[PDB]
């Protein structure tokens, strides 16, 4: 199971740990990818996700979306999870740095609720450009299955946890 989390809250659990790690050690039911629309996991969390596959999650994103075009920013997809996971919960949080809306970051947050149990990063933060800080709270907000956050930046882990209300 999952080792070393730190309870935030009732469901909300919180890492320093390299979520693409994280996912090889635990083999969740699910893990959680930060992706855009095109599921073009070029950098960040989908980046590092999709090396680990081998490019095998990218091959399967393209056929994705070759049949079904593009996801909406809040929205999700499930495709496998590969060698880190049953399943790989694709969902796209706005990106901030693409001028996306920050408030659809609560509607991104509410795909987690869809499943039991999810190892994730925090959703819009990173290169995604929103402020890590709000994706903890929207993500305690709104997130009621049991969800293990995997913070990569040992700083941001710090800020976050000593920050946390």
């Amino acid at each position: 199971s999952f080792s070393g989390y730190l309870k935030l809250t009732d469901n909300v659990y919180i890492k320093n740990a390299d979520i693409v790690e994280e996912a090889k050690k635990v083999k969740p039911t699910v893990v959680v990818n930060a992706a855009n629309v095109y599921l073009k996991h070029g950098g960040g969390v989908a980046g590092a996700l999709n090396k680990a596959t081998n490019n095998a999650m990218q091959v399967e994103s393209d056929d994705y979306i070759a049949t079904n075009g593009p996801l909406k920013v809040g929205g999700s997809c499930v495709l496998s999870g590969h060698n880190l996971a049953k399943h790989c919960l694709h969902v796209v949080g706005p990106n901030v740095n693409k001028g996306e809306d920050i408030q659809l970051l609560k509607s991104a947050y509410e795909n987690f609720n869809q499943h039991e149990v999810l190892l994730a990063p925090l959703l819009s933060a990173g290169i995604f450009g929103a402020d890590p800080i709000h994706s903890l709270r929207v993500c305690v907000d709104t997130v009621r299955t049991n969800v293990y956050l995997a913070v990569f930046d040992k700083n941001l882990y710090d800020k976050l946890v000593s920050s946390f209300l």
